[PDB]
C-alpha cells in the first residue's frame, strides 16, 4: 500500500451522465461503489493532478480486490431477472426429470 | 442437501419489455447462474412443488457464493466508477489542501 491514508467517509456525487441508461443504472447501483477514498497527505508537490490521478487508481484498485458474497451485489432489479431465468432452467429440467418415469 | 447440481443450460436470449432492462441484461446476464440445483423425482414433486423448490435454493445458494468486487464489475461500472471516484477525488484535493495552507 505505502504512505496513502484513507479519506473519511464522504458524501457520495451527483453525477449527469448523458444517457438514460447510465443516469438510471448509476441510481440503483451507487450503494455498491466506494463512499470515501485513498489519496497521499498533502506536500510541495502536490499537483490537483498527480494527486488524482494515484487516488482514482487507488481507491478503484483497492475497492475490486475487497471480497464479498455475490448477492451484497444484487439489486431488485436483478432478482427480477435472476428469477426469470433460473425458472425457465428449473421447467426444463423438470420435463426431463418427469420425460423419464 | 439432498439436492443434485444439473449440467449446464444455455442461457436465453430475453427481450424483456424497456430499453433498460434489455441493455441491463445483455452486459449483466453472465452474472447469473447457468445450472441448477434440484431434488430429484422420486416421485411426489409436481411442477410447483419442483421449479420453486429447485429456483429457491439455485438464488440462496448463488447469493452466498464469495467472489470479489472487481470480479463483478462489468465494462460501464468500470467506466461509470471512475468518473465517481475522480469526482471523489477533487473533492478530497480541495480538503485536503484547503488544511495545507493554514
Amino acid at each position: 500500500l505505502g504512505g496513502y491514508v484513507l479519506g473519511s467517509a464522504m458524501s457520495r456525487p451527483i453525477i449527469h451522465f448523458g444517457s438514460d441508461y447510465e443516469d438510471r443504472y448509476y441510481r440503483e447501483n451507487m450503494h455498491r461503489y466506494p463512499n470515501q477514498v485513498y489519496y497521499r497527505p498533502m506536500d510541495e508537490y502536490s499537483n490537483q493532478n498527480n494527486f488524482v490521478h494515484d487516488c482514482v487508481n487507488i481507491t478503484i484498485k483497492q475497492h475490486t480486490v475487497t471480497t464479498t458474497t455475490k448477492g451484497e451485489n444484487f439489486t431488485e432489479t436483478d432478482v427480477k431477472m435472476m428469477e426469470r431465468v433460473v425458472e425457465q432452467m428449473c421447467i426444463t429440467q423438470y420435463e426431463r426429470e418427469s420425460q423419464a418415469y
